[PDB]
């Protein structure tokens, strides 16, 4: 076999993290083989004993990988033979690399997803708890990156938290389909020894078992779904990062990241470069790239198994490692950044209340169009008088519309502004309080899984 | 405004299919404005009556679009004003194009996914039912596009059906999240007039309402996951297409597509080009392209609303139409194609039973490796005698292993070969029958989801 | 035969813009057929005459598409036989839809690329001219969206013009490979009539002719690389858009877009939303999506022709139209935006000069590390005294290093700062002037080559 | 600084292959710094001497990376100080990791592209030599994976070599824009010491120098282009792989890969799995993913430098190694595969000559449509008689059309079939010979 090919087929450099799941797969199959009469009870106890030793060797970090090992599967097999001899060979009876490999990857992903979920719920909790605490802070809401209308800082934080919860929800749906046992599919047509797949399922703790052997061997839906979930999660993180990066500019001056998540220069110690957010933003492309690669790998392949499917591992390991690191950095960032309440408030300008002025008339019965026209005239009048709209006198306003009463002075207050949004999902305090409670409830339910 | 700029902001060219859901959204909002005391009952009646006439105008295809109409939303309000005058203007009180547009897209998508669900289930049902009927057919199973081991044709059909049921399940999940009311989120901070959102949900028939206004206005998760579901579904269809394209070659000779789903030449009337399968395969790229575009459009955008989000509609419409056509063509192809039981059985060779010969020894207590070696010797001895392994004598067999008895004759039978796989998911008849039943129940449960 | 199938094969709805190039390909082929003797010198005159009439019909929007016309070709074929009778049938002799279609697309792409080229070079020229005019404007140069060091506003504009000139260079390279005649490749094995491909090349104005019939029929390299060129150009435009969108925020306050390329509400007359820039940014994803789709369509297809290749037209047309519109809008944006020199200069702070304070020491022979430390100490001493570094007394500076002399005052000047960068391509005035010259020269070379 | 943060910011784990180019960049800069009066002649000698020793340490795989080393640049910096002391610190005067990093990546890519060019040209040459020698072989040409019309096996092999020759042309275009010196761009605004960039260009052997410092520092066009070229090249190898996989099925029986590039079972010793071709086919997705990631990384980023740009390296390294391995495996596969002339031969059937029968009439003045209808009648007839088209008697033929003369027999010959395509680019032997000469001339020029 060609040396370059042999090099392209090696995966020991990156698949060793499958050590433990590979062993659990073999212990379960060994027990199954014993039930099918392929192994005697004595042979079983010997194999299970050996496999257990191997497990403690990897766990203790004393397992020794040898140059001949082309992949984790061969490394474990060699080691089993070294410990117990020929008897070890009976372990492959009726089993194929085809069903043993997807079994290891799914078990690995299930464990990986549980860890990812934890870090994800922690990020969501951090935003929600921070929103509750800073619920009185108010700043500009933006559209087209232009100041549109006053909003509570907590409404901004919660919008990200809510998107992240849908990610957490997709994570749970993906895990459900991953939690299906493919072992017992053999190489293509099924397991030829009437192996007890229910025993395998129970032993490995999957929720159910695969419906069709050909599908179970060749489908990589679980890889794609995971990569899709990962990519959308990264899109959300890239948006939050873009926001924070812009809000942390000296021009905006709304917040500052902690030294732990930013870099600087002794020459300009006052300026902090948002490295952590740029890292997070850049990973969206890295993760999207993996999703794109696997989709093209799978596109147009014929049934059943084909070597092309081997590209799955590196893509999954990369995304798992990337998400684990970025979610934690994100939590650290949100948890430790410092907001400048002063600057957020100073960014609120009277010009941003002209819509509320029109809304003031709408509530008194003035038709939408009129109310808008009256507010336009107020803005123009302030202009000509050289002042801002919150400074026009009652007489100035009455000159535009009799509908303006002295209470219109309540319009010119940023708390009264955000407090008009009591309709569900709005930025009024009660609405924000309601979201925090809905999110805490959602997190509980997703934690219970 | 700049003429090229104007053209770039025009969606009227393709967004007219939203005319109906736009009107319904407006009717619901009109009613909520009345409850909020923004409209009188008299005003509500006049607005609703006008919206109804516009709906009819679109329906009867008599609506007249004016060169001044930038988009469907502008066309409808223009027409409503023409019909009922000044009063039409109050309808937009507290509403934004921002929450109005996402509302129309989700309403459109919900109706669209309902139709796609129906075609997807019909495709799965066609695969499952043909599999029950052709359950006795046996043909080669392939790995690396090389004959591996005998399998039932139905096992092959069912592998695709199973994959498509997961697609169906994903569709169900996407639909749940699309079925959430975004109306009443206003331009960014929410609806400013204490609008009754529960009422909006009731009128528009959504299952729940959006939790956060900024999110509801800026997220396009629903477009992305619909495109993800669509792309994975296309991968499955592209694989089934590739299989069928190869099996329809004169070289394999396994099946032939009907005339309705293929093309031919009057110079070679016996040959058929699998056009339908090629189009289906090609749509995987087309659909994937939309998924890729929307992910890039969304990446790095700041909160909250930005014009970039307008790229959503064309991608959704293209994929909705692509899946609808593709799923129906796939159903027709699977339904009408003709298999050659003769060519499929013919492809089954004795060499394909060497594995079964090893398993024969395994079951008689011979260790895995020794059994494999034993079968290899037999394969080799047959090669030397210029005969197929099923022609070796019992005595020749015993010379390789005393574990070979006269019943080894049972190994050289393709029905017996496939019948070995009785473990759940296998190709044995009882396993296939169990799959058919499981899928029938799954389709029942999924069809009930709606 | 199937209804859904036929709809999927219909392209007349979008491929009509290929009307004229299809007729040109036909005229050139007719002529070659006469030379080969397939058409008498008389039939030729009648076929060419019938073609010029069809050309005229489309040219006047007079043409009428029948409900039976599945594509532009079939429409032109129907119209010719319908104009000159049976004779129009001899035109397909030896020709195939396979080599006829790629010929039409390449001709179309060649004309479209010359147009894109003009709009692209115009954008580049606009950036360069504006750089020449506003060469005295200085503002902060950013990294990590944090102020790093002073730069000339012109250096920023030229950084974008330089990237675009590479796109222009790539465009020319793509045009060269598109400028190769595929006609005469037949359906797969070539043309069976020994047609004069040199005549076809000369008549249709291609630079050379395709080397292999199978490759010419099956490759879509030209589509892929046109789309790659377009995606990278869009990446460049998405970056310029992002910068300008940020610079136009009220927070930065560096520039304002003209009314033609932005939108605003009467309620906040001073607010301008950068619509043009957002649309441009959003097209990066739309274009990337097309590239993504064609790559996926081509992946794993076997030789030679397959119906999958039909997805090429829609991806090309969308990107051709997108680029033509986007490039012109970008030109208008750059040409008409208004900068605030005052706000740009006011953003320059003394803290941005500590690096220059270190360089001051380095030029007096102090090692890099010691100079950096001394500047860091001065920065810190100022911080503790609650003053800016340009306000530290010489005595204070000498307490940090005796090497700081009275002439250190010159360090705290922003013109002096940008003027240190005389090395080729830096921001000093002479360097920026040199860049303008090289660009002017590059644009002339590319205009002259196009 | 946060530990997960530190791990993410660290590139040392993978950027070490830039060790030698990083050193070359430093040697060139050191030289220009001496000319600029920043370094004395002795300091220069000491710095160049230390840099050479470091080059040797890496070449001998004896270099010691320390826990504190964040990247290759910091590692070499640390090592030089260890070897020559305080003066090592003068080397970074006016330089930034921003212009240093792109200089190293371009130098590395320039070298990697020369290696890829070598393997790509060898693949093309291998296809061409094989097409020259198996020039008499004829088999079906396919459309929709259905037998369409006879063609020479060489025409098939050459269709792949032609597309690859365009990949080779693109590679040259990408290499030219990469061969532009970015060093001396500083961190953003340029080099602040009037460094002699022409001297840096000459020492590092670049063809020219970057035009604008901000562009030079922030653009990764060269990465995208390389990725675009690599992806299209993989598309091409993707198709070739798909073709060979199908042709290697027992159903087609056209060829069989050698043991070195396939796998098999002792249980079925006569069947070979073309895993070399499947590996090649799957790498298209691997490479496309890298292109997609970098495009997404760059989209929407503002000027000038941003940390996001650090994703460029791993994508480039993966694609360089993938292409290098895949190109050589493809060369071996084409060079060592065994074709079955007999089976390609048997694959040719009379049914595939009906279009030819129609052209035969066409060359006799009979109109396009009528000649077609005519061949169709000959086909229908032979069908009713249960015979192949080439068995029909001249009277059976004439009864359909008087234009059929005994010379119509020459039509039912597959060599005569492929010989009709003499027009440039066709499958006739003369055209195949011409293509072979044209490609050899192209490679000669692309090589020089």
């Amino acid at each position: 076999t060609d040396p370059i090919m042999e090099k392209l087929n090696s995966s020991i450099a990156y698949d060793q993290r499958l050590s433990e799941v590979d062993i659990q797969g073999s212990m379960a199959y060994a027990k199954a083989l014993e039930k099918a009469g392929i192994l005697t009870k004595t042979e079983l106890e010997k194999i299970l004993s050996g496999l257990e030793k191997i497990s403690e060797e990897w766990s203790k970090g004393v397992f020794v990988v040898k140059q001949s090992d082309e992949d984790i599967h061969t490394a474990n097999e060699r080691r089993l033979k070294e410990l117990i001899g020929d008897i070890a060979g009976k372990l492959h009876t009726g089993r194929s690399r085809n069903d043993q490999v997807v079994t290891d990857l799914k078990l690995f992903m299930k464990n990986s997803l549980s860890i990812i979920s934890t870090h994800l719920l922690q990020l969501i909790k951090t935003l929600v708890e921070r929103a509750a605490i800073e619920i009185d802070v108010i700043l500009p809401g933006y559209s087209h990156l232009q100041k549109a209308q006053p909003i509570r800082w907590s409404q901004f934080l919660l919008s990200h938290a809510v998107a992240l919860t849908r990610d957490s929800e997709r994570l749970g749906e993906v895990k459900k389909r991953i939690n299906v046992l493919p072992l017992g599919s053999g190489a293509l047509a099924g397991n030829p020894l009437d192996i007890d797949r229910e025993m395998l399922r129970s032993e490995l703790e999957f929720a159910s078992i695969s419906l069709n052997s050909m599908d179970a061997i060749s489908e990589r839906d679980f890889v794609v779904e995971f990569l899709s979930f990962a990519t959308l999660l990264m899109i959300h993180l890239s948006k939050m990062a873009e926001d924070l990066i812009i809000y942390s500019t000296s021009e905006f001056g709304f917040l500052t990241l902690s030294d732990a998540f930013s870099t600087g220069s002794s020459l300009m110690p006052q300026k902090k470069n948002p490295d952590s957010l740029e890292l997070i933003r850049s990973k969206a492309g890295r993760v999207f790239g993996r999703l794109a690669s696997i989709l093209m790998v799978l596109k147009g392949l014929p049934s059943t198994y084909n070597k092309d499917l081997q590209e799955d591992k590196e893509a999954v390991f990369d995304v798992v490692d990337t998400l684990t690191a970025v979610l934690q950095v994100a939590t650290g960032v949100i948890s430790t950044l410092q907001i400048s309440k002063e600057n957020m408030e100073k960014a609120l300008t009277p010009e941003m209340l002209a819509t509320d002025l029109a809304l003031y008339l709408v509530r008194k019965g003035v038709p939408f169009r009129q109310a808008h026209t009256a507010s336009g005239k107020a803005v123009h009048l302030a202009e000509t008088k050289g002042i801002t709209i919150n400074k026009l006198s009652l007489e100035d306003l009455k000159s535009i519309s009799p509908q303006f009463s002295s209470d219109v002075s309540q319009v010119f207050n940023f708390v009264n502004s955000v407090e008009q949004y009591t309709a569900l999902a709005g930025t009024a305090k009660s609405s924000v309080t309601t979201q925090i409670e809905q999110l805490r409830e959602l997190m509980k339910k997703q934690k219970e899984q």
